[PDB]
């Protein structure tokens, strides 16, 4: 057969080969003696070109015209630029096709199918931490829409060769508050007890709940950050209710609308765009299984369990299990009585499948990371666990970047 | 650089030290990782040397006799044996040592804290399919036990250049049958169509159910293969009820209770062995996540659903989620009661955290495949979701091999 890698999908023995990996340029972390693919984070003028030359001729390909005088003309001009002053600028519509791509491109998430549907917001004249603000409150709005989501991206100026970064500190928009107790467990988020803590340090006066909405510190260049406090009324919550479990109300529990990533950094074609806040909507699992069922975040498992009679004393009982699935319904059932956007692990995964099948006829594979495609619960049951995937960089590509401090 | 491996649920880092000793490649590269695959792409007298020399040393090492004169008198005895005749073979306590490490290294089993405690049956004077039999019913029995279910394996001849492979055809020792209907679809199990029609072909009379237990096809160098009819009292299969949904049990769904795996091939020092059938017992997840909910398998999410009167309709009301948690719910229940030995996922996965610990300070590693740990429903409900993983290939080795047909 063909010599790219032969793709397999054991539900209903279908194959592909997937020739788009040649692509690839950036290698990931795996060699013929080891596989890496299960770990989270594993560790110049003609440099920028010839990744600024690729992501042109990418450009040209996605309106057709590659090979023309406009393409040939616009390779000119950013080497003339590279030339002069170390740099180049993207065009307003470069930026936008690539802001897409780079959500196209990214292995690990399940909403791909859609990435035709992005507004970006282009905020590349921002020059104060101030203005970041007002450019993120507006983002917010607009994404938000009063619980019809709408996915949309913020792009701050990109990376310049000495002056500072714009950097957004909080690893998202919205996130609640971890508060570290005198006898060492929290009270709030634990996946947030550094940035809170930090809040703290830059004059944040903390809260006492376990709900509590973090200000944002956003960082204009060679600037410390600053802080800004969202206000209340623009960011939409749910609290959560179960459809039968009348108790479950009670328990005061909730999660905030919009997941809004915002530290890391998009980089097309060479330029680095260190603050690029996006959106989308959540999938139920994110919340109803990993931000409340998570050991080292609110795990609630046993409370839920204990409120549900199960037999927590025993493993086979699969007390979790049932707890699990309920708290999921619960996250469902709660966004849909409030009209917020969300979606279920089984509808996007098969939406998945569709991406998958659309991107091998557009470009001949589509890289993808088992690990994190496949949900949390109920694996087997989504069809995207019967589906062989690899695993690849391309760019333009959302990375991870140091943080700040 | 070797790997860090880092759990996200404890904070905790390990350095894996042992992939260092694989001289074996899998399916990565730097431009893309193929760690979800399931089978290989890819599927003289001094490699087989170093092969044997190698496997030689770890034997002498595990009791403690390295250096020793029947330590360097062993090698003198492989190496003249592979000069003269281009092969050789093993003693008895090499085999038994060979075996257990083939299992200690097995990175897609999550039974391995058991890799010490195995029966190894030596069938190496095995001459006819007749004698192959009698061998796998022994190991059947013994391996059964009433209930109380002893890992085994049974070694049956090794490849020689000369000549034809032994073989057991059926992919298990226990399988239920699979007749294909003139409208394609599938009674009974589906995974099993080919090894039916096979079976007969070579003269089987077919039964008509959904659980009707396949006769074994065993093959003796260069010979078509032999049908033999398993005596019904050597297969103890399991009822299958619900503790609290009577209705359940009138489903008539059963499945049998010894794991036997028939078509791997076995490596140590470089020799194989294409029939070495080899059991343990049951996850739970094993039977009621895929045997009885896979769409490609017995499929019967939508029979539980309904039962249980759940709607149907539309993914969000997560009925496919509540029958899988009830079916393996059933059969944890229904293995309990018969007093046959069964682990569930939890319990399981808790097991082989202990396993990875103990395998770090013993060896510096333990290569393990993340996809295939991970449990089918209720992943990140377990400790090993958020435990990264490094997978590679030790020998002795258990692998797949052709089909012999
Ligand atoms: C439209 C609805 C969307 C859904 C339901 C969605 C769903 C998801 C989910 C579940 C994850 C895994 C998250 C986790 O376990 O922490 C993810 C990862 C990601 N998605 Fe989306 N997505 C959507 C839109 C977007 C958009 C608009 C972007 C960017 C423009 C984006 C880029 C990402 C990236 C970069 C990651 C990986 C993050 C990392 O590696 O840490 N997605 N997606
Ligand atoms: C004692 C209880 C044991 C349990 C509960 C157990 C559990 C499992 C499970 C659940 C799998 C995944 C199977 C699948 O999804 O199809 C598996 C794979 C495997 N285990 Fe075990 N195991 C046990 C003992 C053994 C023994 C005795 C051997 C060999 C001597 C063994 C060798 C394997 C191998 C080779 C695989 C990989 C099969 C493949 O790659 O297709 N295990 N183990
Ligand atoms: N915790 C670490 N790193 C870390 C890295 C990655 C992640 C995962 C980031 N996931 C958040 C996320 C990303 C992308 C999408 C979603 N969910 C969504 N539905 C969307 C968000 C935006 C558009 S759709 C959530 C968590 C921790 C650290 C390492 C060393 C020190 S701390
Ligand atoms: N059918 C193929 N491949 C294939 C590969 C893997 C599997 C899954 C194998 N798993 C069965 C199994 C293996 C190991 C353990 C278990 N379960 C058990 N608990 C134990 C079994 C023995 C001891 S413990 C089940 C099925 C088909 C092909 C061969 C050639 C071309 S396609
Ligand atoms: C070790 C492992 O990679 C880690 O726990 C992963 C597994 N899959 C994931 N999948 C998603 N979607 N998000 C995650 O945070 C992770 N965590
Ligand atoms: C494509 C994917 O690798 C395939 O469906 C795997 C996933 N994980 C698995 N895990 C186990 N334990 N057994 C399996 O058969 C599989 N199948
Ligand atoms: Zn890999």
């Amino acid at each position: 057969g063909p010599k790219f890698p032969r793709v397999k999908n054991w539900e209903l023995g279908s194959i592909t080969y997937d020739t788009l990996c040649a692509q690839s340029q950036q290698d990931g972390p795996c060699t013929p003696r080891r596989c890496l693919g299960s770990l989270v984070l594993p560790r110049p003028a003609e440099q920028l070109l010839s990744q600024a030359r690729d992501f042109i001729n990418q450009y040209y390909s996605s309106i057709k015209r590659s090979g023309s005088q406009a393409h040939e003309e616009r390779l000119q001009e950013v080497e003339a630029e590279v030339a002069s002053t170390g740099t180049y600028h993207l065009r307003e519509s470069e930026l936008v096709f690539g802001a897409k791509q780079a959500w196209r491109n990214a292995p690990r998430c399940v909403g791909r199918i859609q990435w035709g549907k992005l507004q970006v917001f282009d905020a590349r004249d921002c020059s104060s931490a101030q203005e970041m603000f007002t450019y993120i409150c507006n983002h917010i709005k607009y994404a938000t829409n009063r619980g019809n989501l709408r996915s949309a991206i913020t792009v701050f100026p990109q990376r310049a060769p000495g002056r500072g970064d714009f950097r957004i500190w909080n690893s998202q928009l919205v996130r609640y508050a971890g508060y570290r107790q005198q006898d060492g467990s929290v009270r709030g988020d634990p996946a947030n007890v550094e940035i809170t803590e930090l809040c703290i340090q830059h004059g944040w006066t903390p809260g006492n709940g376990r709900f509590d909405v973090l200000p944002l510190l956003l960082q204009a260049p060679d600037e410390a950050p600053e802080l800004f406090v969202l206000p209340p009324e623009l960011v939409l919550e749910v609290p959560l209710e179960h459809p039968t479990l009348e108790w479950f109300a009670a328990l005061g529990l909730r999660w905030y609308a919009l997941p809004a990533v915002s530290n890391m950094l998009l980089e097309i074609g060479g330029l680095e765009f260190s603050a690029a806040p996006f959106s989308g909507w959540y999938m139920s699992t994110e919340i109803g299984t990993r931000n409340l069922c998570d050991p080292h975040r609110y795990n609630i498992l046993e409370d839920v369990a204990v409120c549900m009679d199960l037999d927590t004393r025993t493993t086979s009982s699969l007390w979790k299990d049932k707890a699990a699935v309920e708290i999921n319904l619960a996250v469902l059932h709660s966004f849909q009585l409030a009209k917020v956007t969300i979606v279920d692990h089984h509808a996007a995964t098969v939406s998945f499948m569709k991406h998958l099948d659309n991107e091998q006829k557009a470009r001949g594979g589509c890289p993808a990371d088992w690990a994190w495609i496949v949900p949390p619960i109920s694996g087997s049951l989504t069809p995207v666990f019967h589906q062989e995937m690899v695993n690849y960089i391309l760019s333009p590509a959302f990375r991870y970047q140091p943080d700040p401090w």
